[PDB]
């Protein structure tokens, strides 16, 4: 077919993200050319239509095929596609978008700096943290604490913040000065902690954070970064009491709080930001993904009042800040951001994420809460996940070599449903577009059920369950 | 005016690249809202029209106002704006663009990996170098040598590669494992080396590189990164013999070569790549800017055959590579890339850059070669620069406090010419669009002369010459 001819051309020329590079180049690993889509559906080059239960990568939040966004980009392209935004230069969409972002983020947020990826936004965060402490005369106050199973990007420094092995192994990461405290992941607590409640587990996490700060010396610890809800690390809502306990420790030691809102931002869990939902009061916020629904690459750092004041002090002392990306503030990116945010507001998609997301949780709990392959059903808003187990009542894990998670994802693909096998475990993840309806939730759940049942039967017959 | 009211809105909400953040927020530093443009001209919100002698930031290479590129973006947006390109997934523009990129880069280049900025492409390069040596069982062979005054981006690791103070000071950079050898900058050689010819200075640079490699231990040195011609570090063509001597040293010690083509790529110096012009045979190539002429954010890493072979070996051993950006391979970015490259080909812009670029060099030499303020006139292709001096014959440098470079750039702005004051010196830089005609060169030069003469008269009167 034309589809396979295109794949075979691609094998000769493209290094793809998260791909078995040898097997893809040599024809053993599969490819797929995506060609269209509308709503929650994406279509491949053969015309095969899938329900995209993952919205790309937690990002096609307003759905596919938004002509309205294409027209917004085009109107701006016929005026000015690009000029730099260095040294006080701007474009009108960028100015308007900064206003809209700050309105959504709320009081306490001061300014926006633009990039193109969540990874580059976290590079910017790290430079800000270093500059902040140098300006304040605290040259040792520089270490940054992330968490096991956090996901913060895929570069050298941003990938050091990430707490997943795939982004460190063979790359000599993390770099110096980046530390990892406990995964905020109750279902993975040790067997010895079976009896812990969520709140006791949160207390344990806060105690370990405080111990880390004290062992390192509080005068050396600058910042803590966390997603409100773990995304790529497993779609894991925080345990009861977690954010209140963590914030108390950070305040005790004057440690900055960076909320990584790349997944949770702009409606994903039923609030404007995950920080709003969980009563997190960050000093700095990372955004991307749902900022433009992926129609253009755009990222942001939202700088709070406290840090901004010190950025003013530093530039007063030392001059213009030594930071910039050529495409920072790209007018077409900002035009897409404006159109995307206007659609979210006009269509009430944050409320749909809250209400239909609650329905998603209800349907997943009903369908999978007593399934013999499912150790945990979890989620919040338009995020959900199923973590598989050979013995749910014991929170047992499968031998990773059985590839249970990947196999369930592949079985879902055979039901024409895209749902992601999450890394470092056996977990089927869901992050559907925020336009998803209750009827579409029912169809996603029904297809997922057939896929989980199929792999359950295979594992029964092979003696692995 | 409406323009200043827009700027004043922006002062309250946006952190700009390379901006005096305090003075801009408080109304004491200027802004400018850019709103339109066609060809070599860019227009602000008041309708004031400038010749952009810097093509944005060395990047609007096919000129402003290309409705053809807007239409290509729009056509693809009506099909599919975005799906991820992870795990062997692709889109048709991405496949086509990989083929076109490799055709231009030439034999020996094998694959393309996509990002959004030159900075993120150099993050990828660093991960590749680490992975390569770990797979080969050389865990110690990891150091990366860049050069003083090189520019490789503005992140943590990418900014560590950069060899300019603004991207290090107050940020605690460079990170460990990154070294800086001699600036490839003949006019800045020490007074103790006044008598060196360019070839002698190149031999000196190669000797200092060998000295560094031997002092570090060759078994600990993994790679060397360089722009063929320094861009942001001063618009500095390499001295005669430089790339021949450096490449011999790198082969002698089994050090990989990364050519950073973000500025020189896609016609800027009159060849498809700067490496072609200077007979550089790199193992890895970084690309951005002229890849899309800034119409969409897009970057690339081009991986050569020998590095690709080890990426295959490593993925064969360890599985899919732990690297990805959400927006890698964005279909609208690749569509703009294809339209941009087709325009460069159809209009013969690489040849224009060679031919009209040579004319630019001649005009700059004739107008400024004996100008009392100009210590050096230099350039190649469509890159040119004037470095100012209080005594050209001594290669003397101004007290930076006089701000000669910034003053000349501001005087050029008063002639409605954008030409950049380069960092860390008194240098007026030029990187006009590759469509620039000979008559446009004459007008650029004439406006620059008026600006240079104005500041010369000020400094003559004040006794600073
Ligand atoms: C040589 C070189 N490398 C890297 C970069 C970084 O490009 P980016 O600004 O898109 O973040 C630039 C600009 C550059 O000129």
């Amino acid at each position: 077919s034309q589809h396979q001819n295109l794949i075979d051309r691609d094998r000769k020329v493209t290094f793809h993200a998260s791909t078995h590079l040898r097997d893809f180049a040599h024809g053993e690993a599969p490819g797929r050319v995506m060609a269209g889509g509308e709503g929650i559906h994406v279509v491949d080059k053969d015309g095969r239509e899938f329900i995209d239960g993952f919205a790309g990568l937690y990002c096609v939040n307003i759905g596919y095929g938004r002509t309205e966004v294409a027209e917004a980009i085009h109107r701006q392209a016929l005026e000015l596609a690009y000029y730099h935004t260095y040294v006080g230069h701007s474009n009108e969409p960028q100015i308007q978008l900064s206003e809209k972002i700050l309105e959504l983020a709320g009081p306490g947020m001061s300014k926006v700096y633009y990039g193109m990826s969540g990874s580059d936004a976290n590079e910017t965060q790290l430079k800000i943290v270093r500059y902040y402490n140098n300006v304040l005369g605290r040259p040792q106050k520089k270490k940054v604490i992330a968490r096991q199973r956090g996901y913060h990007g895929s570069g050298i420094a941003s990938g050091s913040l990430t707490g997943l092995k795939a982004f460190h192994d063979h790359f000599d990461l993390p770099i110096e000065g980046i530390l990892h405290t406990e995964a905020p992941y109750y279902y993975h607590r040790g067997a010895e902690r079976e009896g812990m409640s969520e709140r006791e587990f949160s207390a344990h996490c806060a105690a370990k954070l405080e111990e880390m700060i004290l062992a390192e010396g509080p005068e050396t610890v600058a910042a803590f970064i966390g997603e409100p809800v773990l995304g790529t690390g497993g779609i894991v809502p925080p345990p009861e009491g977690y954010w209140e306990a963590i914030q108390g420790v950070l305040a005790k030691y004057d440690v900055l709080l960076i909320a990584d809102e790349v997944v949770c931002g702009f409606g994903r869990i039923g609030a404007d930001f995950g920080s709003h939902h969980y009563a997190i009061k960050p000093d700095l916020i990372t955004i991307a993904k749902g900022l433009t629904s992926a129609y253009q690459p755009l990222s942001g750092v939202i700088i709070g009042d406290r840090v901004w004041q010190v950025l003013e002090q530093g530039t007063g002392e030392f001059g213009p800040i030594g930071h910039g990306w050529t495409y920072s503030g790209h007018a077409l990116g900002c035009a897409a951001g404006l159109a995307n945010l206007a659609i979210i507001e006009r269509e009430g998609l944050t409320a749909n994420a809250a209400e239909t997301g609650a329905y998603l949780q209800q349907c997943m709990q009903q369908t999978f809460g007593e399934h013999p392959l499912v150790g945990e059903v979890r989620g919040v808003g338009m995020l959900a996940a199923l973590e598989f187990s050979p013995a749910p009542a014991r929170r047992a894990f499968f031998d990773p070599a059985l590839k249970v998670g990947p196999r369930v994802s592949a079985a879902a693909m055979s039901e024409n449903l895209i749902a992601r096998a999450m890394p470092q475990g056996d977990i089927l993840g869901f992050a559907p577009p925020l336009v998803t309806t209750r009827a579409e939730v029912d169809e996603i759940v029904a297809r997922a059920k057939r896929a989980v049942d199929k792999v359950t039967d295979e594992l029964t017959r092979s003696g692995d369950l």
